[PDB]
């Protein structure tokens, strides 16, 4: 039904921005059926984005808007300190999305 992230896939999101702190962190979404399980590092199916800001704020950037348009329909942004609480996600249009966490 309605794509959900796995707690692991979260977990190693926070993990992988932390540790690129100062610097900001890309990479792209993906899984199987609605349950987004896969982490692919740059350089099969996109579910979608995953960078991060080292400051306070998840709020998409001019280029952001432009890297939405590209890879999959669900963006995710996570910012400092990269708790589980700094991260939203967006479609492609920037406009912000509900996405829960599997149990
Ligand atoms: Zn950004």
């Amino acid at each position: 039904t309605l794509m959900k992230i796995s707690r692991g896939l979260l977990k190693t999101i926070l993990e992988a921005a932390k540790s690129a702190h100062p610097d900001e962190f890309i990479a792209l979404l993906s899984g199987s059926k609605d349950v987004m399980d896969e982490l692919i590092f740059l350089p099969m199916k996109v579910f979608g984005t995953v960078h991060s800001h080292p400051s306070p704020s998840c709020r998409p950037s001019e280029e952001d808007l432009s890297l939405f348009t590209r890879f999959g329909k669900y963006h995710i942004i996570v910012c400092y300190p990269y708790d589980e609480n700094s991260w939203k996600c967006y479609n492609r249009k920037g406009e912000e999305v509900e996405l829960e966490v599997v149990e």
